[PDB]
């Protein structure tokens, strides 16, 4: 197989190390004079682009030796092992972590929006680091530089257990683990919705979103997703009242994220009040996830005081008559005084579902891109870790034969190679599937 690796190897992993290289340090580059490590998730993918940096600068010892033979010594060959193993576990690890965050975030899972913080991904990145680390310790402490053959090689010389083991222990971190929480996040978002739209996309669309303090048409003061600051002319009276509300000082502006939190709080208070209310409490009990949005849409705007006004239509309601309910909506006053907004809302509560409105895009988008991104990785990967795990215990089990082992091996190498290509891919993938990373490219140039 020698001959056949130092004429490849050489110009594959020269090739792979070029574009990775400067692929991954235009996804560092753009992170930090563009995005400016604002956000949690431009964390994880600064450290996920200092992983595959750490794995590729490797490959040019790798390409030497087998083009030659590993001169470097036996410190700098445990040494290199471990940027090798490191770099790798931590690409993973730091895709998975990006894979819950942005499904987390398409559920609109409450406490990770009050988690999306800097200080919470510093935190469980040092801890990833870390995990990342103990994961490359077996491979860095029973590899050495020996002379096989009268040729030096830089390999790994586990015991018998201790090579089973690590096989075990790969495939769990690497494919098992991985494997398993992609799952539950496909599970769960399959659960949530089938057109990914939530109460805070509908109320979106129907009360809108300040980012600034917003002005009622009557004079009241407003921000994010319809939260009253107060009812008096001071515009000092309504950031006071605001910066209360936040903890921060924000000159009247607040942010996307912020706007959520503030809409979070505002949606269970209006639960909260109809769950009080005689008459909107056995309505409220009787109506599912869908149909209950619509009715704390209609408090968002009226009031429980005038959600309870409609004595007819809500009776109708908590007996699941919903085309008669529909109707008699379509007479109230509340419907002709804002037409397009009820149109929706009746819609809403005759069919259950959100057919009346848009599905957010850039959150599926957002998924899109990172399942994309760890399915890619299990195709560089998976075959690797099967191989060597059919070239440990289930050897055992049967595939005996006095050149099975060898062949083995063979495919272990080919395979192997195969997943060293893979650290020049993401910034790749980056290009083709996500659109916010080109727009960083046009502004870059
Ligand atoms: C040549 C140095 C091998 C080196 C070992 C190192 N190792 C896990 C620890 C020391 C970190 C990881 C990185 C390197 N590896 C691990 C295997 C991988 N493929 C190969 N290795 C060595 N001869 C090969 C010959 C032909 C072929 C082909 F399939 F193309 F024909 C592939 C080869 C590789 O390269
Ligand atoms: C060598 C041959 C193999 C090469 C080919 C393998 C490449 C597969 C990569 C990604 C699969 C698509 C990932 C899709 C990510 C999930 C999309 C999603 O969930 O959003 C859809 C939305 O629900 C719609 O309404
Ligand atoms: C929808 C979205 O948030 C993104 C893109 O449409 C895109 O191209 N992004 C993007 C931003 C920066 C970099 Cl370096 C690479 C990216 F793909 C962001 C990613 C945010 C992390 C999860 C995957 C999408
Ligand atoms: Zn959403």
């Amino acid at each position: 197989v020698k001959q056949i690796g130092a004429q490849l190897l050489p110009p594959l992993y020269s090739l792979v190390f070029i574009f990775g290289f400067v692929g991954n340090m235009l996804v560092v580059l753009i992170l930090i004079n563009c995005k400016k490590l604002k956000c949690l998730t431009d964390i994880y993918l600064l450290n996920l682009a200092i992983s595959d940096l750490l794995f590729l600068i490797t490959l040019p010892l790798w390409a030497h030796s087998a083009a030659n033979e590993w001169v470097f010594g036996n410190a700098m060959c445990k040494l290199f092992t471990g940027l090798y193993h490191i770099g790798y576990f931590g690409g993973i690890f730091f895709i998975i972590l990006l894979t819950i965050d942005r499904y987390l975030a398409i559920v609109h899972a409450v406490f990770a929006l009050k988690a999306r913080t800097v200080t919470f991904g510093v935190v469980t990145s040092v801890i990833t680091w870390l995990v990342a680390v103990f994961a490359s310790v077996p491979g860095i402490i029973f590899t050495k530089c020996q002379k096989e053959d009268s040729v030096y090689v830089c390999g790994p010389y586990f015991p018998r257990g201790w090579n089973n083991f690590h096989t075990i222990m790969r495939n769990i971190l690497g494919l098992v683990l991985p494997l398993l929480i992609m799952v539950i996040c496909y599970s769960g978002i399959s659960r949530a919705s089938k057109s990914r739209i939530n109460i805070f996309e509908m109320l979106r669309i129907d009360e809108g979103l300040r980012l600034k303090i917003y002005k009622d048409t009557e004079g009241y003061y407003t921000i994010g997703i319809g939260h009253l600051l107060t009812k008096s002319p001071s515009l000092n009276a309504a950031k006071s009242e605001l910066d209360k509300a936040i903890g921060r000082n924000t000159n009247g502006v607040i942010t996307k994220d912020e706007a959520e939190k503030l809409f979070n709080q505002d949606v269970d208070a209006a639960v909260r009040g109809i769950l009080r209310n005689a008459k909107l409490k056995p309505v409220y009990d009787s109506l599912d996830a869908v149909r209950r949005a619509a009715l704390i849409n209609m408090v968002f705007q009226m009031g429980e005081t005038g959600v309870a006004g409609f004595t007819n239509s809500l009776r109708m309601l908590q007996q699941k008559r919903w085309d008669e309910a529909a109707v008699n909506l379509a007479k109230s006053r509340w419907y002709n005084q804002t037409p397009n907004r009820a149109k929706r809302v009746i819609t809403t509560f005759r069919t259950g579902t959100w057919d009346a409105y848009p599905p957010p895009s850039r959150e599926k988008k957002a998924v899109r891109v990172i399942f994309t991104i760890m399915i890619v990785y299990f195709l560089f990967w998976t075959p690797y870790n099967i191989v060597i795990l059919l070239n440990t215990f289930q050897e055992f089990f049967g595939l005996s034969n006095c050149e099975s082992t060898s062949q083995l091996d063979q495919a272990t190498q080919v395979t192997e190679t195969l997943g060293m290509t893979h650290c020049c891919i993401n910034p790749i993938i980056y290009a083709f599937v996500g659109e916010k990373f080109r727009r960083y490219l046009s502004v870059f140039f």
